[PDB]
């Protein structure tokens, strides 16, 4: 079919360090595709990006080299960021917060079980679709920390200061999933309080001081209900040793707390 080819720019979606992401529209199909343009790392997130299918995952449909410039062809999320429906100093719905949580699991059950770490985890990384479902953004940061079945510590400072786990700044070395594990807290947190609870998890911040001593009658944890409340007190664990994995995560009692129904569907009386 002559035409397929062509897309054409209608929007920028967003603008960094990286470069651009546009909106792209298919001339023939109207299909819609968020185009991130990088002009020359981006290697390794092509090549990372190869690796994934899930549906709680930012599909990748392809890469395009023009020059120095790299385009690459993702799926446009028309629901934009979480951090958007983060209402400051008050966070969200609960349930919509647990909903959030659930696909935030799948989909770093999913990157973890195929040995891949996001190592940036924060809701301006999680991107919704039209219908609200959480998709995993942006793999400029990942890397593979298991290979032929083998673990690799990870060493390299990365990600966002108030996301990142304890370990990354007091250690050496470190494993990855930890981490993963520790930055979705820190969302979990901004959901539940629209406020983020330090700006490092470090002795010198006297946020994560009054956590470790239990101050939970502070701001952000007197906001969260004592359920949810119970899940962060095992999440934000100093020791990644001692830390809450997924498996257990998901075994819960607020993550398995009955809170949301199903999205309404269209009905008649009578
Ligand atoms: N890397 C990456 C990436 C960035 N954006 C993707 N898809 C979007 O549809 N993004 C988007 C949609 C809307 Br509506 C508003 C903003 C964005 N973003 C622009 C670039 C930054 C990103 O966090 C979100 C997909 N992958």
């Amino acid at each position: 079919v002559p035409f397929v080819e062509d897309w054409d720019l209608v929007q920028t979606l967003g603008e960094g360090a990286y470069g651009e992401v546009q909106l792209a529209v298919n001339r023939v199909t109207e299909e819609a595709v968020a185009v991130k343009i990088v002009d020359m790392n981006i290697k390794k997130e092509i090549c990372i990006n190869k690796m994934l299918n899930h549906e709680n995952v930012v599909k990748f449909y392809g890469h395009r080299r023009e020059g120095n410039i790299q385009y690459l062809f993702l799926e446009y999320c028309s629901g934009g960021e979480l951090f958007d429906r983060i209402e400051p100093d008050i966070g969200m719905p609960e349930p919509d917060a647990q909903r959030f949580f659930h696909q935030l699991m799948a989909g770093v059950v999913y990157l973890h079980g195929i040995g891949i770490t996001h190592r940036d985890i924060k809701p301006e990384n999680l991107l919704l679709d039209e219908r609200d479902n959480l998709k995993i953004s942006d793999f400029g940061l990942a890397t593979v920390f298991r290979y032929n079945n083998r673990e690799r510590l990870l060493n390299k400072m990365c990600g966002t200061l108030p996301y990142v786990a304890p370990e990354l700044l007091k250690r050496r070395e470190f494993h990855a999933e930890p981490v993963d594990v520790w930055s979705c807290g820190i969302v979990l947190t901004a959901m539940l309080a629209g406020e983020l609870p330090w700006d490092q998890p470090s002795d010198s911040c006297q946020e994560y001081s009054d956590w470790k001593e239990k101050k939970t009658y502070l701001n952000p944890w007197k906001k969260i209900d004592s359920a949810p409340l119970a899940l962060l007190h095992k999440i934000l664990v100093e020791n990644p040793s001692a830390r809450i994995t997924i498996p257990d995560i998901k075994k819960d009692r607020w993550y398995n707390k009955p809170l949301k129904k199903g999205a309404k569907r269209p009905r008649v009386t009578s």
